[PDB]
């Protein structure tokens, strides 16, 4: 089952967008998932991973995933 | 030095939502002393959380689902 | 015909993440008897529910916050 | 005070990401917002108002908002 991880600036209070995309993960794959892990982290960063793939960079992207964008580079990994 | 929390919960139980708010409430009150905040879909009436490999809270066992005050407080007793 | 919620919380008690949260167990059980469901930031300590103008919960009285079952059934018997 | 209403179809699994914008709306403008209300709706709509002036409409932006786009939009309109 996919392990995913969300690495969120702690202090850009991105935790909200964050725990709604963990949810829209959950929601739709809640049985290909073990788990979404929520990762409080520092300055700027937003990353997430999936089986070990990053899946997306904000710097890299140049921004915050769409629902629907992530959940297809999900797919597309398990 | 950094918590892990674990929260199992019933996938078909509709108790994600519950979990995600829990989820955010410890995120939003130990943000700085907290790893991570992990969930995962569970299978039938399950619905456990452990923190830092120690279980803090099992919903038979309890008898129900914890409220933010008491869940937060059993997570600190363990941070320190 | 479809129910009118309220949910007034205090803006600083750091409350809206549980109001949020039931905002969507509501919205997500009822959501072909609901209108609409509001959550409006408050002032000190308060934390009081509506539905169709009648008032069901209110923190001091009741002692603490709802679940998600009690308040699922004091608005499905204001619905039904 | 502004009043926000967040309009999304019932049945596009569109309530998690309108409860996000909600929250995000509820905490940046704590003491400017009256209230945000939540409204399920019919297919493929998506459309948000404040204070009656509708700030986003899917088709017409084709998609939805980034929190950013749209906290603008509502200060724009605010009493500042």
């Amino acid at each position: 089952k996919a392990q995913i991880e969300i690495y969120y600036c702690r202090q850009c209070n991105w935790m909200l967008r964050s725990a709604w995309l963990s949810q829209e993960l959950l929601h739709t794959f809640s049985e290909e998932i073990e788990y979404v892990a929520l990762h409080p982290d520092t300055g700027g960063r937003f990353e997430i991973f999936c089986n070990g793939v990053q899946i997306w960079e904000r710097k890299q992207e140049g921004g915050f995933p769409e629902a629907k964008v992530l959940k297809q580079r999900v797919r597309d990994l398990i």
